[PDB]
């Protein structure tokens, strides 16, 4: 019954296109997330997971499946629309979001996460591509797996997000793997540029470390007796404040940050936590008490500020 048209394309990888639409039913803007299904498979898999995992998982701060459309050729997941992701909203800032705005958007970032690992999942994936921000200024985790999106159109950002210990043969796939990358954003929304933009596992490690400084065995125990490392044979180098390479963030957001960007998952603060640190303290105490499934725009002493 209700039909949907298609206006642009969002995002197009292997087995599926994502496009921008509109409902006939309600005038709602839609993603329409278009699967192929080229084989004799009924719906794929995938597909199947990824509808009963967000059919599972009800979060203001998670993208919102709407609807499914089945023909015999394609399998659409219709999802609310949002107007922009963190990429696209700073560079229509010039890279300078209010900082006020930061302060709720890593917020609603944390909320998501926080429900997500609550339900046992590892996001795995952070990344600005991944952070859909609608015209109140809500925040949404998405993970658009594939699909190479629509200047810094197709940038290579595989590693940029990923903490070092994982790159270094950890085996503590944990949900704590997140919080570094949420440290890295929030980062790149405080400067509007990214923390550690490395090409390669060495170089990713290496760009980390000309700021965190060289691991020792007082900042990472047993850390010389990993062979991998041992190989990777780097400089010692004296960390950096984070503060300075960073002066939108007060100190209570650089304290925040060094919590977030521990060398290991074990020490990183978590969402919960992270949630609770003083840097939201000016977000009052309501905040903390809303329904998993309400805005934080319901609040009313939370606005999103003009943007120059
Ligand atoms: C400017 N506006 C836009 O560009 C724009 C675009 C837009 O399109 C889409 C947004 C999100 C999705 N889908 C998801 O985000 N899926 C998802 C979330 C999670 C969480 C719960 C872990 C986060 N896991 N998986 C998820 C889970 C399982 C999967 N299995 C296989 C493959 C992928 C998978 C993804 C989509 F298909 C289309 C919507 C609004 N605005």
């Amino acid at each position: 019954m209700e039909t949907y048209i298609k206006l642009d394309k969002l995002g197009e990888g292997t087995y599926a296109t994502v496009y921008k639409g509109k409902s006939k039913l309600t005038d709602n803007l839609v993603a329409l997330k278009e699967i192929r299904l080229e084989h004799e498979e009924g719906a794929p898999c995938t597909a199947i997971r990824e509808v009963s995992l967000l059919k599972d998982l009800k979060h203001a701060n998670i993208v919102t499946l709407h609807d499914i459309i089945h023909t015999e050729k394609s399998l659409t997941l219709v999802f609310e629309y949002l107007d922009k992701d963190l990429k696209q909203y700073l560079d229509d800032c010039g890279n300078i979001i209010n900082m006020h705005n930061v302060k709720l958007f890593l917020f609603q970032l944390l909320r998501g996460l926080a429900y997500c690992h609550r339900q046992k999942v590892l996001h795995r994936d952070l990344k600005p591509q991944n952070l859909l921000i609608n015209e109140r200024g809500e925040l949404k985790l998405a993970d658009f797996g594939l699909a190479r999106a629509k200047t810094y159109d197709n940038e290579v950002v595989t590693l940029w997000y990923r903490p070092p210990d994982i790159l270094l043969g950890s085996t503590d796939y944990s949900t704590q793997i997140d919080m570094w990358g949420v440290g890295c954003i929030f980062y790149e929304m405080a400067t509007g540029r990214p923390l550690f933009p490395g090409s390669t596992v060495e170089e990713q490690l290496h760009f980390i470390f000309r700021i965190l400084g060289t691991p020792t065995e007082e900042t990472w125990p047993g850390i010389l007796s990993n062979e991998e490392f041992k190989t990777y044979n780097y400089p010692k180098y004296r960390a950096e404040a984070l503060l300075s390479h960073a002066p939108r963030l007060d100190s209570d957001g650089a304290d925040l940050l060094t919590k977030l960007l521990q060398f290991e998952g074990r020490n990183r603060i978590s969402a919960e936590d992270a949630m609770k640190h003083p840097f939201f303290l000016s977000l009052g105490e309501r905040i903390h008490k809303l329904p998993d499934t309400t805005s934080i725009f319901a609040l009313k002493e939370i606005q999103l500020q003009k943007e120059a």
